[PDB]
């Protein structure tokens, strides 16, 4: 949910567009993104993991499992595998609008409330 969130609809902030210079934007959605992190059996991981494939427990209706328990889970494949619990992570995201009318969905780290301090890197190349 956008509970915890510190950009509000209508907002206005700052970002790059494709262009490389930075603009003044206005926030036009907000949604928020819930991605467990495990490791699998095979010896890689995952940060990004759909709280609905884990088999094993039904996470949707009761919640995530306890830090550390193996589970089992459905990959993209098709198959089962086993996995280690590790933590369940909630991200913010929104879509702003430049004056122009262009459009861009952004994570939070790449804008700048008009309040915060401004890297040289986004003053030297920030828009009037």
């Amino acid at each position: 949910s956008m509970l915890g969130a510190d950009v509000s609809l209508g907002q206005v902030v700052i970002t790059k567009n494709r262009n490389g210079l930075y603009y003044r934007c206005r926030v036009i959605g907000a949604a928020s993104q819930t991605c467990y992190e495990v490791n699998f059996d095979d010896g890689s991981y995952s940060d990004n993991l759909y709280p609905e494939s884990i088999t094993s427990r039904d996470c949707v209706q009761l919640g995530p499992p306890s830090e550390g328990e193996l589970v089992e889970l459905r990959w993209t494949d098709g198959n089962l595998y086993k996995a280690k619990f590790i933590s369940s992570v909630t991200s913010h995201i929104y879509q702003v609008e430049f004056e122009d009318g262009s459009q861009l969905t952004v994570k939070r780290g790449d804008i700048f409330t008009l309040e915060e301090e401004l890297p040289k890197r986004v003053r030297s190349r920030l828009s009037l």
